[PDB]
């Protein structure tokens, strides 16, 4: 027996493109999430929904590794 | 336009009862989530998930409030 933890999930995507000079990394939301979602953490620990499907998104997690 | 964050849900529910004096409150999560949960938060502020038909999880939110 153990104690489980909540999961992180997305289920709307952040309109406003951010600066990319804000951000330090991201990570795709777990399998368990009924919709696919990046989430980007800002330098200043703020967590971002957004879209895996948007150019945008792409280009920054291209930049982030 | 402006930025989203994420939500928090529970996919898994714990099978330790914790002790009540471990809490300080709960919590239902979103409704955006796909299935309910209680999520309490302990006094050192862990989140733990717990299943909201079990009777100690009823019975501890009634302690909570």
């Amino acid at each position: 027996d153990a104690l489980n933890v909540p999961s992180t999930c997305c289920f709307t995507f952040s309109s406003k493109k951010i600066s990319l000079q804000r951000l330090k990394s991201y990570v795709i939301t777990t399998s368990r999430c009924p919709q696919k979602a990046v989430i980007f953490r800002t330098k200043l620990g703020k967590e971002i929904c957004a879209d895996p499907k948007e150019k945008w998104v792409q280009n920054y997690m291209k930049h982030l590794g």
